[PDB]
């Protein structure tokens, strides 16, 4: 039954190497993006946001966007085939001068998904992701931007988490993972939230017309105290996930604060049984609101199963420190 102490320094021990760039990628892809049309804007989000640093071993996130979609500053994204029409179609003739400016890049073109995306890959230190005509990821991403700046060291506490679960296979990015690294970061916030360690900020007030499309660089400082506090912050967390959250009562929902219960959602079986996205079906066993999106589970993919496996590698991780001992 490892100490916070210890657990604290097996994590700060594990992250020596890590502590010891983004604008040379962006202008190559705005010159991509000027060859299809000059009066259209690229837009930065993901991790790199929400944490001011980027991690190797990490892509980055791009999104094209026209005037009057930035001067529509806080309108939603639609989800009709029209839309995704004409998101496909330009992002087609985009990958194609990409293909032409870069031959050994790998481009692909990425359907029969709810967000058109083109994926591209390249030998080294080049991976991304580009969408177009869509607000709601540079806005959740900017929300919690907000969130880390209030309370800096916590974003460790985050990183740990998205490196463990893609170590156990939690993480969607590996065969039977569930949950992206953006659920994680949902989690961790509402965490923070019901902890009275953070303060709640209405998603209403952010205001796409009034961010920065490539925001500055946050310094991360080592802790001073030889990683207690994160510990105390790492145990805790498990513990909560554990014996405090009800997953059969409760929902994750950063729209609110306090409790917000899957009666007043009707996130019920009686509604699993007509839910069918994508042709198929959503799970209401691991809920999680999203906080723009209209009446989507981001924890849609957890069946019975997977929920099980949670619970396991929940409990199994307080003993050996989210795999570093
Ligand atoms: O379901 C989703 C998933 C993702 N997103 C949007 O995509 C952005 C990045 O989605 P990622 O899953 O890549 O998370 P991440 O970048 O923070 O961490 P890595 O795994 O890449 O290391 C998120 O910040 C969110 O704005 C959504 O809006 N909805
Ligand atoms: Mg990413
Ligand atoms: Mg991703």
């Amino acid at each position: 039954p490892p100490s916070p102490a210890v657990v604290g320094r097996s994590l700060v021990n594990s992250f020596k190497q890590f502590v010891s760039h983004v604008d040379a990628t962006y202008r190559l892809v705005l010159d991509c993006v000027a060859a299809v049309d000059p009066l259209m804007r690229l837009y930065t989000f993901g991790s790199t946001v929400v944490y001011g640093v980027h991690e190797k071993g990490s892509d980055v996130d791009f999104v094209v966007l026209n005037k009057t979609d930035v001067e529509d500053g806080k309108g939603g994204d639609a989800a009709t085939q029209v839309a995704k029409g004409l998101q496909a179609d330009i992002l087609a003739k985009l990958a194609r001068v990409i293909r032409q400016k870069h031959l050994s890049w790998n481009v692909e073109e990425v359907r029969r998904t709810r967000v058109p995306v083109v994926r591209v890959k390249g030998g080294g230190a080049v991976d991304f992701d580009i969408t177009a005509y869509r607000r709601n990821g540079v806005r959740n991403s900017a929300l919690l931007r907000a969130y880390f700046e209030q309370n800096p060291p916590c974003r460790w506490l985050s990183m740990s988490i998205k490196r463990w679960s893609k170590q156990t296979g939690l993480n969607a990015s590996v065969i039977g993972g569930s949950i992206t690294s953006y659920g994680f970061n949902l989690m961790v916030v509402y965490y923070l939230l019901q902890r009275n360690h953070l303060q709640f900020v209405p998603p209403s007030t952010i205001d796409v017309s009034r961010v920065e499309p490539l925001p500055p660089h946050l310094p991360l400082e080592e802790p001073a105290d030889e990683g207690l506090e994160l510990g105390t912050q790492v145990l805790d967390f498990l513990h909560f996930f554990l014996h405090e959250f009800d997953s059969d009562k409760q929902v994750i929902s950063l729209n609110r604060p306090g409790i917000t219960t899957k009666e007043e959602l009707d996130w019920t079986k009686s509604a699993e049984d007509f839910a069918r996205m994508n042709g198929e079906k959503v799970h209401y066993q691991w809920c999680i609101e999203d906080p723009y999106e209209l009446n989507l589970n981001v924890g849609r993919n957890v069946t019975p199963l997977k929920r099980d496996f949670l619970r396991r590698h929940l409990e199994k991780a307080r003993d050996t420190a989210l795999l570093t001992i």
